[PDB]
RNA sequence: UCGGCGCCUUUCGAGGCGCCGUUUUUUUUUUUU
């Protein structure tokens, strides 16, 4: 039996006056027994212990809180707002009124299903569905059973396959995969050999003749944004940045736009790739295709070969571009100055350009982006990047075939540099037209408790870093590990380390902030950052496309409260965690499934944690990060000490023969051990056991 | 996250309830998909 909860007046008093305090459930993956909120005063967290404690509240959940008399506990008495989804992923058996749902997450409760949902040939051979996953979305949970109500949806399939499961993190995370309505295809333009109206030929500019090139990856559907750059006569560049003007097939109103409303940012898995608007405008009007005119909105600057700004243009362009580049010819050009390199390995171009302007176009934007990133490193940004895999997928099965490093070349620095250059000049130009209504993005400090942890930690092991500054912090970590295979294991697992008390970037309006100090970005030490590139995939980024269209004359000004635009800004935040959260989930899936059917994989490893009876890993081929305990092992004994706060594990291996001596294992953190990974008899779940 | 012990339900694939002994949760920024 729980308790229950209160009357809304007395919420409302208790937390104006201030006796009770709001906040977001955090619930502990690996214990399930605890959960934790931030405090509005001070840094640490806030306790809530068991489960009885916390009235029936999820994970995620707004929740309000009272604390007990005399690390300070809590125990949770009201529910503003329900961000779960209500909706699980699971298990049935039979336990008659009902049958039982077990989840696979261990934060969502046990559920209780009538039989009346459960398949006709459940109640008498119920030994088929024991591998079966259902989803069960909770309707009510009581005040007197410990278990939830639920109402069964649907049968996904047999539990350990691909598509199973892919439907069970989407359906668990609330991404909407489902398709458009006739009522949002009618707002698309009907005319199927479309061409530009020509109406429009005069309140835009004309960049017809120019050399335009997009730069993206070979496996791309939807191209946002396009780059130029021009020789000028006194040794100068004009550089151009233009972007697919969407706002233009979006009306204001219109059920397109609360269709792409609803669900802010497109969803990019492994196989496939859950979209933001139909299929004719993400791939066909709205994406820049070679050769074909297209309706953009543009940045032009005058730029000096260090890279200085001297001019400024924002508006309205029709272009067409004449060539698709990938990163893989741009590293081509890039690592080919004085060398032609053969129409061979080039892709299609336009008749009116050569290969030569898109050659030395490429050379000019390298030698200026490199002097941007010195720059802009010297001046102090900051850059903790771990590291990511991507696979190769068998085409007519679906199944991985291997798994490699993703490669942070030269050209993915290319764009960078000028995507951050166009987004921080808009930025000040909504900034200064419209202050009391602008979308904008912020980064806080890191949290001070825990950047201390990481100083009294680094303070030992012979570790000269600091944590004073940002730009301290980088230059830190580049200067004192320098390059070799020990150190370049040091430095992930000291990213991994750094990466821990760093909190996350916000969008809002500058409507409702108050002091200047609070728009900074910290990570990249700007005052002043916003999305304005790159607008199909997102929807803040088309809010921003209508602000500044308003601030430069070509339409009224927005009719939108200030309150509205922080709503809709609360709801791209939400939308962008959940959808980051399941791209990471679904590269975990491959990967177990990869493991699973390729046999045992063989690797090195960098231990970067050591407990009483067990001890923390990191695979340096593969990332992922893993335990391994003593008790898998064929080994007579080990022992723990505490050395100088550096604890310590000796083995003492098992001899195969008695006659040799047992050899010994000294295990300390950053210590380079060889693992084997092996599937085991569960679906989905693989081990990590030390070799030798 | 477990280690040990006791009990119950199994189609042997394992689950669930207690008693001790452990250990208080944060994985972020940038660009293109």
């Amino acid at each position: 039996i729980f308790e229950t909860y209160m009357s809304k007046e007395d919420v409302s008093e208790g937390l104006k006056r201030g006796t009770l305090i709001q906040g977001v459930l955090r619930i502990n993956p690996k214990k399930f027994h605890e959960a934790f909120i931030p405090s509005p005063d001070g840094d640490r967290d806030i306790f809530i212990d068991g489960v009885v404690a916390r009235n029936r509240a999820l994970n995620g959940d707004l929740v309000v809180v009272k604390l007990l008399p005399e690390q300070r506990s809590a125990k949770v008495v009201y529910i503003l707002e329900k961000k779960h989804s209500r909706a699980a992923t699971g298990f049935l058996k039979l336990l008659r009124k009902y049958a039982l749902f077990s989840p696979s997450d261990h934060r969502v409760p046990r559920i209780y299903v009538p039989l009346k949902d459960c398949p006709q040939d459940f109640v008498a051979r119920p030994k088929d569905y024991a591998n079966t996953l259902f989803i069960c979305r909770i309707v009510d949970w009581k005040e007197d059973c410990n278990f939830a109500l639920g109402q069964l949806a649907k049968s996904l399939g047999q539990a350990g396959e691909i598509e199973p499961e892919t439907e069970g993190i989407l359906t668990e995370y609330g991404v909407d995969f489902s398709d458009f309505s006739s009522e949002v295809l009618e707002c698309l333009p009907q005319g199927l050999p479309w061409t530009i109206p020509p109406e429009e030929f005069s309140k835009r500019r004309d960049l017809r003749k120019d050399c335009i090139f997009t730069i993206d990856p070979s496996t791309a559907r939807d191209l946002d944004d396009a780059l130029s750059c021009k020789p000028l006569a006194d040794g100068n560049f004009k550089v151009g940045v233009h972007i697919a003007d969407v706002s233009y097939f979006v009306p204001e109103g219109s059920d397109l736009d609360k269709v792409a409303a609803e669900r802010a940012t497109s969803v990019y898995l492994v196989q496939k790739v859950v979209p933001m608007l139909p299929r004719l405008l993400c791939e066909e009007l709205c994406s820049l295709n070679p050769m074909s005119d297209k309706l953009t909105f543009s940045v032009i600057w005058t730029l000096t070969p260090e890279g200085k700004i001297l001019d400024e243009w924002f508006g309205r362009t029709i272009i067409r571009s004449c060539t698709k580049l990938s990163y893989e010819h741009a590293q081509s050009m890039i690592e080919s100055p004085t060398e032609k390199i053969p129409a061979k390995e080039l892709p299609p171009i336009s008749p009116e350009h050569s290969s030569e302007e898109v050659h030395q176009a490429v050379l000019n934007l390298h030698g200026i982006a490199k002097q941007l990133r010195q720059q802009r490193f010297v001046d102090g940004a900051l850059r903790l990047d771990q590291l990511k895999l991507a696979f190769t997928l068998d085409h007519e099965t679906g199944l991985p075939q291997g798994c490699h490093i993703y490669e942070y070349r030269e050209s993915n620095k290319l764009v960078e540099e000028f995507m951050l250059l166009a987004n921080m000049a808009v930025a000040h130009k909504i900034h200064r037209a419209f202050p009391e209504q602008a979308l904008l993005r912020r980064h806080p400090p890191p949290q001070t408790r825990m950047l201390s942890d990481l100083v009294e930690f680094c303070d030992q092991m012979g570790l000269p870093v600091d944590f004073s500054s940002a730009g301290a912090l980088n230059k830190s970590l580049t200067q004192t590990f320098g390059d070799d295979k020990y150190s370049l294991a040091r430095k992930e697992v000291l990213t991994n380390m750094c990466s821990r008390p760093m909190q996350m970037a916000l969008y809002f309006c500058s409507g409702l902030l108050q002091d200047p100090a609070q728009f900074r970005h910290y990570a990249l030490n700007v005052p002043l950052y916003t999305h304005f590139t790159s607008p199909i995939r997102r929807f803040a980024d088309v809010l921003v496309h209508r602000l500044l269209a308003a601030a430069l004359g070509y339409r009224e000004r927005l009719d939108m409260a200030p309150d509205t635009l922080q709503k809709q800004a609360d709801h791209c935040n939400d939308r962008r965690m959940a959808s980051k959260r399941v791209q990471e989930l679904s590269t975990s899936l491959f990967f177990a499934v990869l493991v699973k059917e390729s046999g045992p994989l063989e690797s090195e490893a960098m231990v970067m944690g050591i407990l009483k009876q067990a001890f923390d890993v990191l695979v340096l081929r593969y990332g992922v990060q893993k335990r391994i305990y003593c008790n898998a092992l064929a080994l007579r004994s080990h022992h723990f000490q505490k050395v100088g706060k550096k604890p310590e594990l000796t083995l003492v291996w098992e001899p195969e023969d008695m006659e040799q001596e047992p050899a010994q294992q000294v295990i300390t953190i950053f210590s380079l051990v060889e693992v084997v990974l092996q599937a085991e008899s569960t679906a989905l779940k693989y081990s990590a056991i030390l070799k030798r």
